[PDB]
């Protein structure tokens, strides 16, 4: 079984509404908020925040520069979810398919962000994407702590 799933939920100190705003409509802000990790987010087709939009990422993992081109496969505005399908880039050298779901809980009480990966490895010895999950959680912490008062 070359297919896998990885899920991590973290509670955030910042407003979930704003976190979802970023991931849906203003994804380019993550260059500014997590500049060590993300060097560019470039819309290529469509409109920010719409299903089918195509986005190019320039990022750095373990000090090495990588790229990805993603399609926004799904949006659920009620559950504050957005699903990104990776279609090209370094990850495609290891995974046949890779989907990342970001889902934000804003019940009111608290706020959390859940990151879900669904992937299929090209080979059995390909690693689980722990380093990428750590990266995503880091980005999340950079956003939540950006310009704290
Ligand atoms: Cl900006
Ligand atoms: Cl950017
Ligand atoms: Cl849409």
């Amino acid at each position: 079984d070359l297919s896998g799933k990885m899920v991590k939920q973290v509670e955030i100190l910042s407003d979930g509404i704003v976190f979802y705003e970023i991931f849906r409509y203003r994804l380019y802000l993550i260059s500014e908020m997590s500049p060590v990790n993300i060097q560019g987010v470039d819309l290529l087709e469509g409109n920010w925040g719409t299903v089918g939009s195509v986005i190019f990422f320039k990022y750095t993992i373990d000090g090495k520069e990588k790229t990805a081109k993603d399609i926004v496969e799904a949006i659920d505005e009620e559950t504050k979810s957005v699903t990104f399908k990776i279609v090209e880039g370094d990850l495609m050298e290891l995974y046949k398919t890779f989907i990342i779901i970001v889902q934000v809980d804003t019940k009111g009480e608290h706020n959390s962000v859940t990151w879900t990966f669904h992937y299929e490895k090209l080979k059995e010895d390909v690693e689980e994407p722990n380093t990428l999950m750590n990266f995503c959680i880091e980005i999340t912490k950079d956003i939540e702590t950006y310009h704290l008062k």
